[PDB]
């Protein structure tokens, strides 16, 4: 397999990282951890067993957590699925999530090229 070093998977994957980040207001809800107890919804973690998030993504690349670069792309995607699982199809957040999901596959292609 090839090898990566924390260091060339932090410098090539951050920017898409930052492109999901800069979409305001879409980004908001997927800046932190959901939390069910601030937003009364106590059967998230019924749904939902593996929680993901732009700031856990963003700890596990600033501390080389992955070990290949396909794991930052699963990640991102179960981050969004998660989503797409809980809330309703006519629901902001689905929608903000069906518009960073855009970004992403723009974003995430020439990328993973290169790391190639
Ligand atoms: C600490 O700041 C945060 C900002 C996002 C807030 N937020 C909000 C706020 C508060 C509740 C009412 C509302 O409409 N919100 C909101 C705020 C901004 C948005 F762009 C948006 F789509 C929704 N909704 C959230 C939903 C989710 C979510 C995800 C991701 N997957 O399933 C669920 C449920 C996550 C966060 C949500 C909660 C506090
Ligand atoms: C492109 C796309 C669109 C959508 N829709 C968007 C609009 O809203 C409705 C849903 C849902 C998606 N789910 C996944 C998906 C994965 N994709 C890999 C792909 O990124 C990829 C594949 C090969 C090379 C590269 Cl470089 C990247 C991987 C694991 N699990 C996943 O679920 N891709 C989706």
């Amino acid at each position: 397999k090839k090898i990566f070093k924390p260091e060339e998977l932090r410098q090539a994957l951050m920017p898409t990282l930052e492109a999901l980040y800069r979409q305001d207001p879409e980004s908001l809800p997927f800046r932190q951890p959901v939390d069910p107890q601030l937003l009364g919804i106590p059967d998230y973690f019924d749904i939902v067993k593996n929680p993901m998030d732009l700031s856990t993504i963003k700890r596990k690349l600033d501390t080389g957590q992955y070990q290949e670069p396909w794991q930052y792309v699963d990640d991102v995607w179960l981050m969004f699925n998660n989503a797409w699982l809980y809330n309703r199809k006519t629901s902001r957040v689905y929608k903000f999530c069906s518009k960073l999901a855009e970004v992403f596959e723009q974003e995430i292609d020439p990328v993973m090229q290169s790391l190639g």
